[PDB]
């Protein structure tokens, strides 16, 4: 059944929660971002409204086959009435297209849901600093201390000047890059524009990238393959077996790939920083492992959640234990005692 953190109180209203059925009593379905786990349950069979960003509302469309009659595509920072509710989208900082929600109930609470989000100081003089919140649907993906990462400047810094010295002291190198969701597109799009190649992809790929509103994208992206040195594979084909498979297929134009794996975190963080970072090497192919997360860092959320100062916290994620829902609740009291709200 849905559970009690996916229903907005004192509303018709749920975040996230498409693959329930018909949930009773809900009058609008709110989707924060398009990653399946979030829109598990959406398909051109769907007839309640939907609401989101309007590159949410792109990939419905094109990706799933929502009929454009139940997509509602809603503005940026800007005040809309929703079956007699006033919301607010803001940026999360996730993927792209991604959104948190402001509810302003009728009884006067304010009710945060961040969707998915990596926390950031722009934040702080975003509308949410114009009134007071009084519940935060938190996404808590890495709320514990050990969950340290660079910044997403340093990490595509780090990968630039990898492939860059890679590819000038041999122009016979590929370069290929893991995906299997939107996101990250920075770390593919960034070395593609340092080596003067389009990024090369599958036509379903492709297809999704052409739903994101991103700038010039005609000039970054291409479906030929033999035209690019850059290519984006799953990201289930970065391992040695599927590379030298890939190599294979590209009809003896190259003789080394360098591939990039843009995982979460991984436990190299709590000793290796970002310029002692090693790739893992079997004959011609090597592979990087890179810490280029789009969720918020333990610090990055404890000071959004200090400078909000909310009056009740509800985890959205890792609330299926006993022992993680108590390790989170212990670190809410810790930074409520410190900052004395
Ligand atoms: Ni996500």
């Amino acid at each position: 059944t849905c559970p009690f953190y996916k229903k907005i109180p004192g509303t018709g209203f749920t975040v996230d929660a498409f693959q329930y059925g018909v949930v009773e009593g809900c009058t609008a379905y709110f989707l924060t971002h398009f990653h399946s786990d979030h829109y598990a349950g959406l398909s051109k069979h769907f007839t309640f409204p939907v609401y989101c960003s309007e590159i949410t509302g792109n990939l419905l469309k094109n990706k799933l086959h929502v009929q454009e009659q139940y997509i509602h595509p809603l503005p940026l920072d800007t005040e809309c009435i929703v079956n007699g509710v006033k919301v607010v989208l803001l940026d999360a900082n996730h993927c792209p297209g991604a959104v948190m929600i402001l509810f302003y109930l009728p009884n006067g609470t304010v009710i945060l849901h961040t969707g998915d989000f990596r926390a950031d100081p722009s934040m702080e003089r975003s509308l949410l600093a114009d009134q007071k919140v009084h519940m935060l649907y938190l996404d808590t993906t890495y709320c514990s201390p050990e969950y340290t990462f660079p910044s997403q400047q340093e990490v595509i810094r780090f990968a630039i000047n990898t492939a860059f010295e890679a590819v000038t002291l041999n122009p016979h190198a590929l370069v290929v890059c893991g995906t299997y969701s939107i996101g990250k597109e920075k770390v593919f799009l960034a070395i593609a524009d340092v080596l003067g190649s389009k990024v090369g992809m599958s036509q379903e790929k492709y297809k999704t990238l052409q739903c994101l509103n991103i700038p010039e994208i005609n000039s970054l992206i291409t479906t030929d393959m033999c035209s690019s040195l850059v290519h984006l594979l799953p990201m289930m084909q970065i391992n040695f077996k599927g590379l030298q498979s890939h190599l294979k297929k590209c009809g003896g134009k190259y003789n080394q790939i360098l591939a990039f794996r843009p995982t979460g975190w991984t436990h190299s963080n709590k000793f290796t920083r970002i310029a002692d970072v090693i790739p893992q090497t079997k004959g011609n192919i090597s592979i990087y492992g890179i810490p280029y997360s789009e969720h918020s860092s333990y610090l990055e959320m404890k000071r959004f959640v200090q400078w909000l100062k909310p009056q009740k916290i509800i985890p959205t994620v890792n609330v299926g234990t006993w022992k993680s829902r108590s390790t989170m609740e212990k670190y809410f009291r810790e930074w409520k005692l410190e900052a004395g709200y």
